[PDB]
């Protein structure tokens, strides 16, 4: 046609990881410039995006060890 429609969720707060299809997971880690090649179930881009969320969605910088 000319023209359709496309998702730009990114707000992690607004949506269950666990409900969305692995599809709409993908278009997250591509809108950040990720892959990730040992994924083989949806739960392992969840896993994924559920700490990748507090590096590309917070204010503040993350810590760790």
């Amino acid at each position: 046609g000319s023209h359709m429609k496309y998702e730009k969720t990114l707000d992690l707060a607004s949506v269950d990881l666990r409900k969305m299809r692995v599809a709409e997971l993908k278009q997250i880690l591509h809108s950040w410039g990720e892959e990730c090649r040992a994924c083989a179930e949806k739960t392992d881009y969840v896993n994924l995006i559920q700490e990748l969320a507090p590096k590309y969605a917070a204010t503040h910088p993350k810590t760790e060890l």
